[PDB]
């Protein structure tokens, strides 16, 4: 279970090489990459907090599907139109787990993980809340 | 709907940046690569049909979740253990069809699309039929 935050980009298939060189005897590998739409967006996480959120998420998502390895990758700072944001990735011996996992731990992270975007208010500038909700995530995976 | 079949093997990274670069305006991006379990596995298709399959189920995908784009690549002949078979990447402006769209063209592309893998039978070698069957992923989708 491989957490990261960090400001540099990241390369999605050195981060999957890296899955299945942990992973010998799996071979379904299903990952999630976001960017940032083309509609600048400064994101910062809580150091050490958003960490840990990201690892019991991830470990939640191997509780549910046994078996599974789980790798999340999370930039921050100031991203530009196009930048890559995030990446998740799951390996599983069969790709009905390892899809579920994947959109599983993407949802978790969208709806709980600490993150924060800076937004020029009348006041001032101001660090909003960036978490999503997803009302209908949350009924799909069993929780209220 | 770029659908191709190779005996090279492809670059994930390369081909998810080429769907980006057709989709300038939406973000999510979610992909499954298959690799030869490590449990010689030789694959062939049916010339111009596999192809002309594989689109029929990119185009389906599309109907189902208009504003997504689909790209697939399928690897045939000699292949090895750790070996990738075969990535399908998706785009959507969100997660929810960017997910459901790439596992909907994985299942159809499993059970549906026309490969043959050799075997050595006591008779002899023979090409047998690798579809699978998936009855849970054919109710989820709706088809009987
Ligand atoms: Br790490
Ligand atoms: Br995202
Ligand atoms: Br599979
Ligand atoms: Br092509
Ligand atoms: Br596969
Ligand atoms: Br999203």
């Amino acid at each position: 279970a491989t957490i990261r935050i960090q400001t540099d980009d990241f390369d999605l298939n050195a981060e999957v090489a890296a899955l299945r060189a942990r992973n010998p005897k799996i071979g379904a590998l299903a990952c999630f990459v976001g960017t940032v739409r083309d509609l600048a967006m400064e994101l910062e996480h809580y150091p050490g907090m958003t960490e840990k959120a990201l690892e019991k998420i991830a470990a939640e998502a191997g509780r549910r599907w046994p078996g599974i390895d789980v790798a999340i990758v999370h930039r921050v700072g100031r991203l530009l139109p196009l930048d890559q944001i995030v990446m998740v990735a799951t390996v599983a011996s069969h790709r009905g787990d390892a899809f579920a996992s994947c959109e599983f731990v993407m949802d978790y992270l969208k709806t709980e993980a600490p993150f924060w975007k800076k937004e020029t208010t009348p006041d001032g500038e101001r660090w909003v809340d960036a978490r999503s909700t997803d009302d209908a995530a949350l009924a799909r995976w069993g929780v209220e």
